[PDB]
């Protein structure tokens, strides 16, 4: 039998039109800078594989930040730096600036433009109605740019996304677990963080695309307009998968393990049960209501779906009414 194979609806083919070496990062050659160009002022944060810096450029007193990478296989290296190159200069997605080593400890360290040290996570409780569209349809601006040029994100969450709010700026961060997509590819299912995982990781399938990072937004954007972090709060991996059956119903997940004749983990057996599915009134009160309307509610439904094929691309969330008086206002000044 075995599982059935998936291709992504959109940009299925744009690896395979480009040269080898735009996707094959393994025999990608790394340009080296040198470190003594930059001076670390302060940490502005501590990671699982990396430490983050406040730094700067001794050469033009400009201010960067500086990721000093926590030991990993090379080949991993390689691809976070080929596919910050890949993207640089597109919508809303951070700027690598050089690649260091250390001369004594040869640790490799990722410098990129300057941010102010501020997450989404930390900014959203105080976000409007339209803030909330706003920063949306900018973080999709981000993902259908890395999807169109065959990059999937996979690991799209609100600690990696940086808001200027001052501004209205962000950007997205963190790609050391991006990858390209290649139809007929089987990745590991070991990605994301926990609350952020798509079901298809959670049942062990293999073969998915972009829409991954689409179930990741609906988990953020429920997390926001419910005002509930998280929205799918698993105590691991298995019970991760139990919290999103409570809300999308068993019946559903069990016709898209059918569907792609998936072979699932047995003790999901005993722990999944049988739930409906939930109506998305359940999660709305006083002090998130304001947050809420039919037109939120519809579009979050179209990105959780168990099915990766179902959910909608990150174009065709932009045009979801959601984002008609964003993209309204944006045509008048921008
Ligand atoms: Cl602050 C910051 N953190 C990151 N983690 N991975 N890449 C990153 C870029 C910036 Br800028």
């Amino acid at each position: 039998s075995g599982p059935v194979p998936s291709r992504a609806r959109v940009y299925t083919d744009v690896n395979t039109h480009r040269p080898r070496e735009y996707w094959d990062y393994e025999s990608h050659v790394v340009e080296w800078g040198n470190q003594d160009d930059y001076q670390l002022v302060r940490k502005l944060g501590r990671g699982k594989y990396s430490e983050v810096f406040e730094a700067i450029n001794i050469t033009n007193n400009e201010k960067v930040v500086v990721k000093i990478l926590k030991p990993v296989k090379k080949k991993k290296i390689k691809r976070e730096i080929k596919i910050l190159e890949n993207l640089r200069g597109g919508p809303n997605i951070i700027t690598l600036a050089d690649i260091v080593k250390d001369p004594v400890s040869r640790t490799p360290a990722l410098v990129f433009e300057h941010v102010n040290n501020t997450d989404f996570k930390q900014l959203y409780q105080t976000l409007t109605d339209y803030d909330i569209r706003f920063y949306m349809y900018e973080i999709l601006k981000a993902l259908d740019y890395c999807h169109s040029m065959g990059i999937m994100h996979r690991d799209v969450k609100p600690h990696n996304v940086m808001i200027d709010h001052e501004h209205r700026k962000l950007r997205l961060i963190d790609w050391g677990l991006a990858e390209f997509y290649h139809p007929g590819q089987e990745y590991n299912v070991r990605v994301a963080s926990r609350y952020f995982k798509g079901p298809e990781l959670l049942v062990d399938y293999q073969m998915y695309d972009y829409s991954l990072d689409m179930w990741s937004l609906g988990c953020m954007l429920a997390s926001m307009i419910f005002r509930k972090e998280p929205f799918f709060h698993g105590h691991d991996n298995y019970d991760q998968l139990v919290r999103i059956a409570k809300v999308l119903g068993t019946e559903d997940l069990y016709d898209y393990i059918d569907k792609y004749n998936i072979e699932l983990d047995p003790r999901f057996n005993d722990i999944l049960g049988r739930h409906s599915r939930k109506r998305w009134e359940r999660f709305v009160h006083s002090e998130n209501q304001h947050l809420v309307s039919p037109e939120a509610l519809d579009f979050l439904d179209k990105l959780l779906r168990y099915d990766h094929q179902s959910r909608l691309t990150a174009r065709e969330a932009m045009e979801h009414p959601y984002f008609y008086t964003v993209v309204k206002d944006q045509a008048r000044m921008g």
